[PDB]
């Protein structure tokens, strides 16, 4: 990826194939993932891959802050250890870390982040480093 293009595989004759995430990302409406939800039978996001953009009643971005464990339709909830960035910033590069057993860290993983024309946050997401973790989305944030 660059400052505002993310690119195709590296060493492929698709390297120079790159795109805008604003414009090419998988939209989540799902409502499980909010950090105030305590319900559901626990999954996890290992399959995710490419950018996302998150809409609905269980908010637009991921949180800033830990969030309690048990939440988010899943066990260990991961969370934004960053600020989001502001339109024109470009491409960010973050950690998201996931909650458990009293260590608001105890697994983390990278994550880009990009602002987008019209107000709205895409989120490059590559899988989780165990399960079941799963990126929490913020309803304060409608
Ligand atoms: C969208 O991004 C994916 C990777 O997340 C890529 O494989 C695909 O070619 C992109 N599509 C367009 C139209 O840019
Ligand atoms: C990540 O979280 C820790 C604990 O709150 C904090 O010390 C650190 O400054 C955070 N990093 C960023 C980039 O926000």
């Amino acid at each position: 990826y660059g400052l505002d293009l993310d690119c195709g595989a590296p060493g492929t004759p698709e390297a120079h194939v790159c795109f805008d995430p604003c414009q090419n990302y998988t939209l989540l409406d799902e409502p499980f993932r909010s950090t105030e939800n305590s319900a559901g039978s626990q999954g996890c996001d290992k399959n995710m891959s490419g950018w996302y953009r998150f809409v609905g009643e269980g908010g637009v971005r991921m949180s800033e802050t830990c969030v309690q464990v048990h939440r988010c339709q899943t066990d260990a909830p991961m969370w934004l250890n960053g600020t989001h960035p502001a339109l024109g910033d470009g491409i960010t590069n973050h950690t998201a870390c996931a909650h458990w057993s009293g260590n608001c860290c105890f697994w983390k993983t990278e994550v880009l982040v990009k602002a987008c024309p019209g107000g709205y946050h895409v989120y490059r997401l590559e899988g989780t480093p165990w399960c079941n973790l799963r990126y929490c989305t913020d309803p304060s944030h409608h």
